[PDB]
């Protein structure tokens, strides 16, 4: 999919996250955020077309989505120990890593 | 190891999987499957040898086994948790994965 | 932050690690290695700043973090399972790669 889908798939699932009801249903949302965020890795963001394909900039880009990946999993751990509150709690926290990326290269 | 030798290793740990006994067993195959795919990462397959190294394919190529390991990943979630069988097929169907770089790149 | 200062992080957390009294430290410290070691992808190490940005060694680099990233998590496992003593041991065996690395292209 492209960038545009796959960051809705991301924000979408955000929303899913914050009104479950359940494990299953954080860890399903968390699972298809990974999938996005593993898939939007390997585009070029439009701010960032004139730039050489491994400048620092891309690299940090991409890198950014095995970050949130790695977070992503982190709240999956929290809620297949059935931790639910705490894995709602930690997905709210993304934010910070989705606004990181944003604020350099949206 | 070569692209190749990582290959053979992805596909002898599937059958590892397949006939394995034990949820060790399971482990130890998928841990020498993300093993081979994060080697196979580092190299350039023959159909792409002409684009550039940072080309739109090769990071597509360089992802799918960032994808393939994750996937695996949730296979020893399965065979972590004790649940050999779910594992066994989670193993299985990461065949979808193989596949649908196969046909773009190999 | 730059290179050498996520490097300093791996080695403060390694000693950290040997020294932890509970699973609770050690998984926070493991978390401030996988932390560093994904930052410290983003970057070019001085020997290999005359070669391209996504040549075979730069690559071979950044997996290496990424290789490097999986095996810390292997230990957030077994400290997570309570099992501390073997994710001390764990610990001290990401040396190994530790090492691969610098011998290549400290
Ligand atoms: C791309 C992201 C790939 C993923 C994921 C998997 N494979 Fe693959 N494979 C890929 C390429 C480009 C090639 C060509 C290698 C060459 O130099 O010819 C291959 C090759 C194989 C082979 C045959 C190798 C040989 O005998 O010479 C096998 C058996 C194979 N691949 C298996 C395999 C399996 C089981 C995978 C998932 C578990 C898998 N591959 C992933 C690219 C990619
Ligand atoms: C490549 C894939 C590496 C891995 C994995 C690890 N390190 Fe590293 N390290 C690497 C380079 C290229 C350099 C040179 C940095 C420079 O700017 O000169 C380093 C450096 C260090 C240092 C010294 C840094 C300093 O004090 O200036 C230390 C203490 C260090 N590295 C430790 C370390 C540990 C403990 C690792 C595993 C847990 C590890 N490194 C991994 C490349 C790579
Ligand atoms: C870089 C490493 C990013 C991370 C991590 C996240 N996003 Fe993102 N996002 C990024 C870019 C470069 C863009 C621009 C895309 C474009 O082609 O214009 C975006 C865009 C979005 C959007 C708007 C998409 C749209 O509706 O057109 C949303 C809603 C969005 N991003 C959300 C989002 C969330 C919830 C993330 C993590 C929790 C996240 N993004 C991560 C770059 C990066
Ligand atoms: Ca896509
Ligand atoms: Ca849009
Ligand atoms: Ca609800
Ligand atoms: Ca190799
Ligand atoms: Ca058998
Ligand atoms: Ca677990
Ligand atoms: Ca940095
Ligand atoms: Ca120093
Ligand atoms: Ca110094
Ligand atoms: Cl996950
Ligand atoms: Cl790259
Ligand atoms: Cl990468
Ligand atoms: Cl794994
Ligand atoms: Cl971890
Ligand atoms: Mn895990």
């Amino acid at each position: 999919a492209d960038l545009e889908d796959n960051m809705e798939t991301l924000n979408d699932n955000l929303k899913v996250i914050e009104k479950a009801d359940n494990a299953a249903q954080v860890k399903d949302a968390l699972k298809k955020m990974r999938k996005a965020a593993l898939d939007a890795k390997k585009a070029t963001p439009p701010k960032l077309e004139d730039k050489s394909p491994a400048s620092p900039e891309m690299i940090d880009f991409r890198v950014g989505f095995d970050e949130l990946a790695w977070e992503i999993h982190d709240a999956a751990h929290l809620a297949e120990k059935g931790k639910v509150k705490e894995a709602q709690a930690a997905a709210e926290q993304l934010k910070t890593t989705c606004n990181a990326c944003h604020q350099k290269y949206r």
